């Protein structure tokens, strides 16, 4: 049982600043562990290349693969790609990455290659869910507990439950709309909510949740690692519609 | 001196979920007397019919009458028992009738899931916690009425354990109105921007409760403590129907 | 409806500080107003004689007697009027009768600035707060007290507006004791453990003010909102000297 | 994925009530589940016999134990006697592993504000502790002898710093062990618990149970730490059943 | 060492209410004293002239110059007009140090809800705000131009960091000034602007003074930064005298 | 105007943990500057000499000289010699450093020489006194703010006054009893009040004080250095009466 010296990012005493060296220094199992219980691990000036990002990264489980798989889909570049979504340059809206059964990610690691022009834009954001579900109006709460939430690629429309009991945490997975003028590759519903009720219903919610309590926003700079338990955490990352932004982060998914 | 067993609906401690069983056992001036400190109570998958909700409600002191039990069940045409916005209010100020309690009960809701609320609000500790410049105009200034479907309406009435207050909020834009504020020597661009201001203040999530409707509730408010308000339902599709009951001591 | 200009004594905005002009100006209805959500009044500087201060007193109701007036003037030989201890309490609950406002008006005090303190405890807001095993005796179980100088004394009677308290602490080792308290099943250990406890829950901070006495001070309380101790003051040096007035309504 | 019904115990929302209907109606994944993050489940008005509290115990995992523990206050004996017992873990001075401890009472009588079992949230503890206390708990070495070895404080299972520590039995108080901080003066150790079990027992972090007929208490071992306060009055009958499982 | 009696403006406890009584029986050297920590002071029903005015603030420090402002509400001017004054502290577009601003009401007349002088407890907001906003404060280059030079968001006085930042004119205000933050595109400059004008105009942060004959306003302009809210309805009379101290 | 990387130490934001490397390259100006907001800085494993620590503190303003003053009597080297109070081993209860005049003390500096065989006892306390002030029931303050204080060294008797207001903060003077069975140097009273009023008084204010929200225990190990603004702290000795116990500290002391 080893221990990172760390510092914590919210407030309310969530969230891991991690000096590069005592990162670098620490056993994978150490940060790993930590990761549960602060949601996020946010590391600076660590100057790595994307073999050993790769080391790094596969060390902490089985790799999540982005005509089956090899392991060789290892490495997500999201460069934002023109015509793109995912690797793409506007809003990716609240979500957590995977899906359910052997497609569940535990842990997200996010390492800026290179960013260029870009200051107050392309956020990585990061939301503590569960201090949020504790703490928000019951009336947001009993939808999340009680409705079905359906969700559409864009009979297209498939169940996501948003909370899966780990019993340490409720394990969450939603889909939160695009904002009107960007990209959708995917589209939520409530079943039985109308549209006006959906829209409603996601926007107050999303304004809760961005609350800086439970919110953090990550803005890039080369050499930052951003990792995520992704059971306890939800994020999105803000557009960054500007032709002059280079953007390029490398993206591992690893589970047990 | 009976007690009832309850669960508070704010964090505040404010507000009293009560189970349907425990209600209905509880004595009136139980439940009553609870209400004065707790705002309101909240009973859900309570079975009963318009007799039996009067019987309940009847208890409670003498029953203000309407021109005995509403029925608001969403009319195209109408305001108060229309398919719009009631803003933030007491019961019985316009009128002028005195009211200490009001219930409401959901006979059918069908087709609603997040519009159509009723919604609470604590005004005492919203008082006692918001920016000095809101609360000036509220205890100094002379608040007005005029009824659309001139008149002063003392905010806030001292009655030793709460200051009653009695508001009446502008309607919303594209919402039909019932009635029109004013504030002596404001401008009209002064007590909009009061009446936003302070309406944001007061919904903010501590001293505010949105309850959406569902079969077999019971929504009991303690007028004097605090206010409320109804949100839009206007689409055809939607069936909420609810009863309503009055009551006052002297 | 008016409104007395104040500042709140406590942190969580309960009690009220009243400048001696703005209490004397005030009506009696604007005080009696405040006490029952203020629970206590503290006026400094204020200069009257026993007959004024009977003229200000007995407007808030009906006088409850003592066998008018009080003179506290700390009587070797005896315990209430004495110069010891009183402990937690709230008054007219032993000789059976009900007290509304109690009034404390300082006659003379001389030598002493840090003993012989009138202290009060917000109820309301402790019971809301405190460790449930704690409430539970308090709603839950039987409270006797035995006159020294066996019968029930509930402990909540609810007024709607608040939880009026009734209980009588034991008395610190070592003070001459004019009541003595015992709770039903209980034993006399755990009586003792949970007297011990439950006061040093209620004189935190957050809900307890020690009012240390000036010539000229006047401490109004509202009985059913507070209950109300006396710290000893056994120094024969020391000169307190307090008029004390009752008042109640049916 | 479940859900049970509940109110939280302490106002900081650790802890859950749950209602014996809605305990007993519930799939024991789901209370298992909840413990994890609430700490510690309370019921009443449960009534039961010792079977049927196996029953409910051993579907969480396996036995740990002779599986029912007689926590009956019988005299000249220790855990089973009437005295205290300080805050601990269970399961680290025998080296078994127990991730779940569960208490009912089967008879209480002439208790009223003695022999509590109370409960301690202590990752919420060691979050907001002055950092002078935090320092030793992480950083010293702790021994327990049984009436000497190392009995680790933290043990990092990601979501819980799992705690084992054994703290001194108060004076006139018959002690079953003994710690001892490796570096430290008996005079230092004696004050850093002292210092430490009153950090522990402010209200944020401490429930105190006060038993009655029917009562059940689940706790999860790894996510609080608990004592047992003395009952050492002759008219007392305090007769509890313990279960303890593990995975 | 006198003590001037105050109550706080805010929850906080910033601010300071002193009754005219004991404001004009205080000792400069106290009231200056406590607006250091407290940030601004607040008098009521003060009824003095101009001459008066300049004989309480000259007391404080050296004038900032021409001594008296008029702000009138004169009609096509900028910081003498009746427009927004967005957040921001005195003295730092001309290079003339202001510790201290005196605002006294001459004549108010027909306004209720707007032209508000507002103010920002800006160290308590620092020490609390998200550390993305707070990252640009500390290490962004920030540049005015008079309506290109660089304005130091923070100079270290050791007791506070004394905030100088000139946030831009809301459309359809009239601009003095113009900000612009080095390495940062137009979208940008105005969400961060956006953004920390709402974290600063959160209700623990800020005061809005509602003006009545008689008030005094004075503020210690290294520990808070201020606001002129619009008041551009031309039956208003908005009558203030203004002075400027420092040492 | 620089900036120095710190962590706070109390919950409320207030002390200033930095690390050795980030205090040795800062300038004295940008310490001096965070000290009178931050109330007291901590240094951990800065391993200097008598020289070396003069070298630092002596830049903070001018040296305060612990028959009169020539600069020699600089640093003050507190070994717990047996038969001394201050230099002793015993309880140096709340009080902050200097007097007046010129014999004003602004900031204090401690730095561990050596340190053995004591891991819970003879820590160097901190308390945030204007915190305190600020929230504590007015009783208390009533009796800071209007009562004289008055102090003896052990018509002896002198004023000693609790608040000097130097604006952005209320420096304060104060000079508690040293508790029963410690050797005491000096001895408070309250003018008009009994001697069971004034200690009463003491121990509850005392007991206010150290509540964790405004009180900073310093456990000693070799290297690190503590330094104090001593009109924005009080601060205390607590007892290390055990002669295996090695305990060697220099004191700085400075003032402008
Ligand atoms: O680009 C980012 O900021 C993260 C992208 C992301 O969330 C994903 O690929 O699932
Ligand atoms: O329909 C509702 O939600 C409440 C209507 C109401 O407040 C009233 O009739 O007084
Ligand atoms: O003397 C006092 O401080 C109060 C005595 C008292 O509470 C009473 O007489 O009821
Ligand atoms: O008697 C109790 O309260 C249970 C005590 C306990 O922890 C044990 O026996 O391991
Ligand atoms: O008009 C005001 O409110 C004062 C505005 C101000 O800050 C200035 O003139 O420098
Ligand atoms: O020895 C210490 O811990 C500090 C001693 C001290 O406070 C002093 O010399 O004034
Ligand atoms: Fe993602
Ligand atoms: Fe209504
Ligand atoms: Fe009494
Ligand atoms: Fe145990
Ligand atoms: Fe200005
Ligand atoms: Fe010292």
């Amino acid at each position: 049982s080893e221990i990172v010296k760390f510092n914590p990012v919210m407030a309310s005493g969530f969230g891991a600043y991690i000096d590069h060296r005592d990162f670098l220094e620490a056993k994978t199992e150490t940060i790993k562990n930590l990761l549960m219980r602060q949601g996020f691990v946010v590391v600076k000036n660590l100057d790595i290349d994307s073999d050993t990002f790769r080391d790094i990264y596969s060390a902490y489980g089985t790799i999540v693969e982005y005509g089956v798989g090899f392991g060789y889909r290892d490495t997500l570049k999201l460069e934002g790609e023109k015509g793109k979504i995912v690797t793409g340059r506007g809003q990716l809206p609240f979500h957590a990455d995977g899906g359910l059964l052997l497609s569940q990610v535990d842990q997200v690691f996010l390492y800026a290659a290179e960013i260029k022009n870009v200051k107050f834009r392309g956020a990585t954001t990061v939301c503590d869910h569960a201090l949020a579900c504790q703490e928000m109006p019951a009336h947001l709460l009993r939808v999340l507990e009680e409705e079905t939430f359906e969700v559409r690629v864009l009979d297209g429309w498939f169940k996501v439950p948003v909370f899966t009991d780990l019993g340490w945490v409720r394990k969450m997975l939603i889909y939160f709309p695009f904002d009107e003028g960007q990209p959708a590759s995917w589209e939520p519903r409530i079943v039985g909510f109308t549209d006006h009720e959906t829209q409603a219903f996601f926007q107050e919610l999303g304004a809760f949740l961005k609350q800086p309590r439970y919110y953090y926003k990550h803005f890039w700079e080369d050499g930052d690692l951003l990792i995520m338990d992704n059971r306890r955490v939800i994020h999105e990352r803000e557009e960054f519609n500007d032709d002059d932004i280079v953007r390029r982060l490398y993206r591992g998914q690893t589970a047990d």
